[PDB]
């Protein structure tokens, strides 16, 4: 069937016999009332049933080895389903397919009935979710730390093409993958005050939310390890929130208690955008308070909660504990790492700053300001009186190292400050990571140096010794075994298993990039998944496509710098370019674009709006007939993704140069053949350099021409007056040719394209229908086509997120990373 593992005698008959005792005894159910859901859940039961004795041991590993943890911190973790996953690194996929299938059940329609776990708004949450799929496959005794929202990413839907969200209640059925720790549950203060009495400081009065845990496991891929994802759920404390007694109502004070909980219940949709609101600064706090007593908890336990040199000695704190902050957003971890260490355990200052700065590791996501935190003091005098002043006396001697180092240079000084004055103070979140942390990274290597040399400056050049790199990757478990079985199938055929845990032997298919055989299958695979999704098309959404057009796919998030625009007036000029010459040959095309926008960004959702009013003209007029069809790809999630990518032919990465830190949308394409049309932007320099640059289609500035442009300065209007085609476009929109009805309706686009666009749309047009122009011509020619996208999938070993991980482990964290197999999942019940 594939090697989705082995489909044992034994093992099938063990498995059917557990979905049957599930269905009854957990389900509650009898085949004669069962639904479709009821068979999910016996089925999700009896795989985690599966890792439930692996999880226990590998826990009770690491507790008697005891080797240094690594906390992986974020406020997002964009995890997708779960059911296929834990079956492929358990080995359990042919063995479970067989056994529902003797059931008379299809597993593939019973899988699309779980709910995609979407606690993440795009590029940065499925990165830490990777990052923990690798964490455990190398063997690293590591722990994401997060929120759990009882509202993820909202569901997107298309009405009357315009964008409408709509609470994504992904808990309403229930979470078999999640275990409540109700046991460990954990105080967090809010507001208060500072009172400084004879033997230090002390935060009083303050109000009290709990913090509880919720566990799910993260299973390593065939080695037996399962590490843990802990989410905290916020809790109202029975007592205050109710015995802050003297009227209020009885019944009002239990009501209220939705107030405290409040702090858990949605994730903020933004994507490369702050939004300084109260309570997302508190969800930050929360995240942070619960998660570090919780380390420290583990820590005093170790080997020093038997003996070790006996005294609470957080000296071998760093050797024994890592944290790593996904951006800003856990940056609260430094100040309250400060407070903990100098307020409760008494540590003097700098004893206590050594330790955190060595304990401490900051990742950077992003370059353009809209994104960066800097949070109004206001607000953090309120509700964090305590780590105010941490931050103030933080920032006092750090600024007084600088003075120290470029004497006299005043300027510098207030540039590096962690308090920027102007109308409002605030604190800048980026500059208060890379005072307390002992490396900061770029997540490509342009987006490092763009670091290096522009926005923290002159920080490299007070520490030089802290910047690093560490390019981005994906998993290859998901991103390909997962979600593209069937190239994964004629890959293993030719050059083993091995690759799965070690994408860099994919290098070996390069000697088949002659072979008759293999080119033909590699194209056969593809042909497969793109008649499955123009399936999947019809199936669930309804209206038609062309499987032999070229697949020319975009989908992320929407945003201005990513350019969707850009490849909308591609698409309109080729729509143009037909109505010209309507009897001329052109390779049909599919353009699908995706992604959903944060709901107060009013240009991303115009966007929507045009992406939809482009499909309406195009899909309709005859003389165009299949050779063209714009399709906006609705709900773009995980879940999605993992269908449109095996199917896609080109990937459009068209960020402005120095705008996109690194991507990883781009890594999932080239991964499972697709040619790669973009900028010299992020990790796209990286791979085009891995595939070399005639096997990509390069187009468009370098970083270098656009600060070229910036300093003549950038005008819209040269473009639009000498191109001809450019100006049809905007005279086409202006004039309401997309809109009848609405004759103005994109009014604010074509402005804002003319006179107020930060990303030079226009100054990358020529270059890029020129370049599309090329992929055309290339398709034309299948051999070729392929061959060369062998020679790009043979290529992507680099951007496994095990290689990125490896790296954090080496050059960051201090610890090893290891191939080596659990002993087994074994019974065991001491
Ligand atoms: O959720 C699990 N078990 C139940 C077992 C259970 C069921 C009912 C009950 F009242 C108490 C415990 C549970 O502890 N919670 C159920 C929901 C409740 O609100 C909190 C506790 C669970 C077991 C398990 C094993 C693995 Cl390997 C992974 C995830 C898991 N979740
Ligand atoms: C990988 C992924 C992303 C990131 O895409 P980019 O093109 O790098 O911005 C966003 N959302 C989902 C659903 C993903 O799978």
């Amino acid at each position: 069937i594939s090697v989705r593992g082995l489909a044992g005698v034994e093992n099938v008959t063990e498995l059917k016999k557990n979905f049957n005792r599930h269905l009854h005894f957990t389900l509650v159910k009898d085949r004669n009332v069962a639904t479709p859901r009821d068979y999910y859940f016996a089925l999700a039961h009896t795989v985690r049933d599966h890792l439930v004795g692996r999880w226990i041991r590998t826990q009770q590993h690491y507790y008697e080895k005891d080797p240094k943890r690594i906390y992986y911190l974020s406020l997002e973790f964009y995890m997708g389903r779960t059911l296929q996953n834990t079956m492929v690194n358990l080995a359990l996929e042919n063995a479970c397919d067989e056994a529902t299938y003797q059931l008379g059940l299809d597993m593939e329609e019973l899988e699309e009935i779980e709910e995609d776990a979407g606690l993440g708004n795009g590029g940065l949450g499925r990165l830490a979710a990777c990052f923990l799929d690798s964490m455990a496959t190398l063997g690293l005794a590591a722990y994401g730390y997060g929120i759990r929202y009882e509202f993820g990413i909202f569901n997107q839907k298309i009405c009357g093409g315009w964008q409408m969200e709509e609470a994504d209640d992904w808990l309403r059925y229930g979470n078999p993958w999640e275990k409540a720790r109700p046991e460990f549950t954990l105080p967090v203060h809010f507001y208060g005050r500072v009172e400084h009495t004879s033997q230090g400081a002390k935060w009083v009065d303050t109000q009290v939310v709990l913090a509880m845990p919720y566990d799910t496991p993260v299973p390593g891929y065939r080695n037996n390890v399962v590490n843990t994802m802990r989410l905290w759920s916020a809790k109202a404390p029975n007592d205050f929130n109710l015995k802050d007694f003297n009227v209020g109502g009885y019944i009002q004070a239990v009501l209220d208690r939705n107030l405290a909980e409040n702090i858990s219940r949605v994730l903020y949709p933004n994507d490369n955008f702050f939004e300084g609101k109260e309570l997302r600064l508190k969800q930050e706090y929360f995240v942070v308070a619960a998660t570090l007593q919780d380390i420290i908890r583990r820590f005093k336990s170790s080997k020093f909660g038997c003996r070790d040199p006996v005294r609470t000695n957080f000296d071998a704190f760093p050797d024994k504990v890592a944290i790593q902050l996904n951006d800003t957003h856990p940056s609260l971890a430094i100040p309250e790492l400060m407070r903990v260490l100098v307020d409760l355990e008494r540590l003097d200052w700098d004893k206590a700053w050594e330790v955190t700065v060595k304990t401490c590791a900051y990742t950077n996501h992003t370059v353009i300001p809209e994104a960066l935190e800097r949070w109004p003091v206001h607000l953090l005098e309120t509700l964090l009186p305590r780590h105010l002043q941490i931050i103030y006396e933080i920032n006092q001697r750090f600024l007084n190292r600088v003075a120290a180092a470029f004497p006299g240079d005043v300027d510098r000084l207030r540039r590096m400050s962690l308090v920027e004055e102007g109308a409002v103070k605030r604190i800048n979140m980026a500059h208060l990571c890379i005072a307390g942390s002992h490396a900061v990274n770029g997540v490509a290597r342009i987006h490092s140096e763009i670091l290096k040399k522009t926005i923290f400056k002159d920080f490299y050049e007070l520490e030089p010794h802290k910047f690093q790199n560490k390019t981005n990757g994906i998993t290859p478990r998901r991103w390909l075994v997962l979600c593209n079985p069937g190239l994964a199938e004629i890959i293993a055929e030719r050059i083993g298993e091995e690759y799965i845990s070690d994408l860099d032997q994919l290098r070996k298919l390069l000697s088949y990039v002659d072979d008759e055989a293999f080119i033909r299958d590699v194209a056969k695979v593809k042909q497969e998944n793109k008649l499955k999704f123009a399936a999947y098309l019809e199936r669930e959404y309804k209206v038609h496509i062309n499987p032999n057009s070229l697949f020319d796919v975009q989908v992320k998030r929407i945003h201005e710098y990513k350019r969707q625009l850009l490849n909308c007036l591609h698409v309109i000029t080729l729509y143009n370019r037909i109505k010209k010459e309507p009897n001329k040959f052109v390779v049909p095309r599919t353009v699908m674009i995706g992604g959903k926008a944060a709901p107060g960004y009013h240009m991303a959702k115009m966007i929507i709006k045009l992406i939809t009013a482009i499909g309406d003209v195009v899909n309709h007029d005859p003389v165009v007939g299949d050779r063209l069809r714009v399709i906006f790809l609705e709900n773009y999630r995980v879940s999605l993704a993992e269908k449109v990518i095996p199917a896609a032919d080109l990937s459009e990465q068209i960020s402005t140069a120095g705008t996109e830190a690194s991507g990883t949308g781009n890594m999932k394409f080239m991964l499972n053949g697709a040619l790669t049309i973009g900028t010299m932007d992020g990790a796209n320099v990286e791979m085009a350099e891995e595939a070399g640059e005639e096997n990509f289609f390069i187009f468009g500035m370098r970083v270098e021409d656009v600060d070229r442009l910036d300093q003549r300065g950038y005008n819209a209007q040269e473009y639009y007056d000498r191109i001809p085609e450019l100006r049809q476009i905007i005279e086409q929109l202006s004039s309401g040719f997309f809109s009848p009805k609405q004759p103005d309706l994109f009014k604010d686009i074509v402005n804002m394209l003319m006179h107020h666009d930060r990303f030079k749309v226009f100054a990358d047009y020529e270059e890029y229908v020129k370049c599309q122009e090329r992929v055309s011509a290339l398709y034309k020619n299948p051999r070729e086509w392929t061959r060369m996208v062998i020679r790009n999938i043979a290529t992507s070993g680099k951007f496994s997120s095990d290689r990125t991980i490896a790296q954090y482990a080496r050059e960051i964290w201090g610890v090893e990373p290891s191939r080596q197999r659990l002993p087994a999942p074994d019974e065991k019940i001491p």
